């Protein structure tokens, strides 16, 4: 009686044949993870910074944005490893548009064939010139689709308590980071790290889009990430600290968004909690293995022109660029110290 | 990579034709959700009362329970519209038995499929002797399974902000009470009520068993469920103001759980929290429309080794069924007392 009706939808395995990965995008893929699991795990002293759009819904100026991010990588690769925001499904407070798959002509049409269509020639698109890619995996049937092009994956703050979702998480083939809950304390971040680390049993669709019974191995690359929230912002010295006496043995290290809640409702705010993660890294803080940054061609946010999100508020490319060379200065301060 | 295998599933369709539901399971579902809407939706001057254990391990004692319920049930009808807690699946903080369909067994085998049958013959032996049930949809693919005997679902305090179960209730043919969040506030429960109230398109499972895009059409019979939390219990007159003054026009009535955080870790507390509710209740407290209470045959819980014991929660701890008539005898007067003051 609610059910308006079922459409089909291709299979994950049809849209992979459909939408080819080029031999550089697996590449690039497996590299982003490589990297990714290197940092977190403390292999590396290098910090991953995930770093772009809010969301994305203009394949062509998330090309623009991707490639600049390439060349700035480069220029940074000895200090960061970057991957980009390529957040192709939104949560919303109550309703919204929910991103690319699910309405990707952002007109309340909601052609979740099209959507998925464009969502993986968009990480075949960005992954073929070697920049590496991660998006919030809201949707547990979705990453069947994209997987494969996919470097991180974030639970987002309002599904990092969801069972379905620590599930999902462990059985990705990729680090995975659970932000903290919105009301902006940590103990459901960990807990579901510890939880994605399991094996999980459970009901999932197939590449053949078909529904069958899962059986993950658990992910041990699942990491918190600091989001502040309602009790406050928590990127400073005493909430890392706080953080660090939470964490677990075995624990990943910790990455702190710039954004969202540790904004404080105000984009413009990324580049002063970047210089208070900057001062901790610099001076030796070794738990900061991550950070995250909504940042876009052009700065600001528009209701619903080119480069501006239509989501979150993001920093603008110039700022980006000196956000992520003071970042990089910073990382090698803490190289000289740990010496 | 981190996937171990895929194991067949039966699909919901053959399931349904193997287990069929009977005409009295069929028309108690239909009834059951009739009762609480009406309730929720203020046409009805009755309480909506979801009571039952914590989880279902046993079929058996799962129905004895029932048959109880169901008796105290027809005793009560005048006053409380009665719905048992058959909850298949269990949320857990971090790891630990997920319920009856993840692993039916309760020893780490996961044989969802004889989950999934146990489940569904679960649902039709409870209301085929007329008697409603409602369970957390905690899991997107499994209502396809059993939602044709579902009366009333819940979405609990740990999912209650995730939009693929506000997507799911939208879709859902019962009412769905949201839980308050851990934290225990009540935003992202009226926010969840929003959400559910309208039309979504997502990928899910069709009743063949394949992936497809589903439209709903909105759920307009959703509700917040109290059950406190860090920031304290909310089952109080001023906690009920402060979530009266929250509410949206158009919004239905409050449930308030006296289970979980409204409890602070002692099943013993829930008789406490229905004397605070009758209270105002009895004083014509009208806002209040559902309750929901951890019940079991006996009192508290017991771990996991079979070697378990009989009747007794093997997740949360209940009150026993001795106290469950007496709070519910309570209630019903707190019920009848409304009505005068009403008049
Ligand atoms: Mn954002
Ligand atoms: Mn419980």
């Amino acid at each position: 009686v609610r059910i308006l009706g079922y459409d089909p939808l291709a299979s994950p395995a049809l849209l992979q044949v459909q939408i080819p990965a080029t031999p550089t995008s697996l590449e690039t893929a497996k590299r982003g993870r490589r990297e990714a699991i290197d940092i977190i795990t403390g292999k590396d002293d290098r910090v991953l910074v995930i770093v772009g759009p809010c969301s994305i819904h203009d394949l062509e100026a998330a090309q623009e944005y991707a490639l600049r991010l390439k060349k700035l990588s480069d220029e940074l690769k000895g200090d960061l490893s970057i991957i980009m925001r390529a957040y192709l499904e939104k949560p919303r407070t109550t309703v919204g548009w929910k991103g690319l798959i699910n309405d990707p002509d952002v007109n309340n049409t909601f052609n979740i064939n099209k959507g998925l269509q464009s969502a993986r020639q968009l990480f075949v698109n960005l992954t073929n010139i070697g920049l590496p890619i991660g998006s919030e995996m809201l949707d547990t049937i979705s990453p069947q689709y994209l997987a494969d092009l996919v470097s991180f994956g974030a639970i987002g703050a309002r599904t990092t308590e969801s069972q379905l979702h620590r599930e999902l998480a462990s059985g990705l083939s990729f680090p995975v980071g659970f932000k903290n809950g919105t009301d902006g304390t940590l103990n459901v971040a960990v807990d579901a790290c510890q939880a994605a680390a399991h094996s999980h049993h459970f009901m999932g669709v197939t590449k053949h889009g078909v529904a069958a019974i899962t059986t993950t191995k658990g992910n041990e690359h699942c990491f918190v990430i600091l989001r502040g929230g309602k009790k406050g912002t928590n990127y400073d010295a005493k909430s890392v600290a706080e953080a660090k006496a939470q964490l677990p043995a075995g624990s990943n290290g910790l990455m702190i968004d710039y954004s969202h809640g540790n904004s404080n409702k105000d984009f413009r705010n990324q580049p002063k909690v970047n210089d208070v993660v900057c001062e901790q890294i610099a001076n030796g803080e070794n738990a900061i293995t991550g950070v995250m940054i909504e940042s876009n061609i052009n700065e600001g946010n528009q209701g619903i022109k080119y480069g501006v999100s239509i989501t979150d508020a993001c920093i603008g490319w110039e700022t980006t660029e000196d956000v992520l060379r003071k970042l990089a200065a910073a990382v090698r301060q803490r190289r000289e110290v740990n010496k």
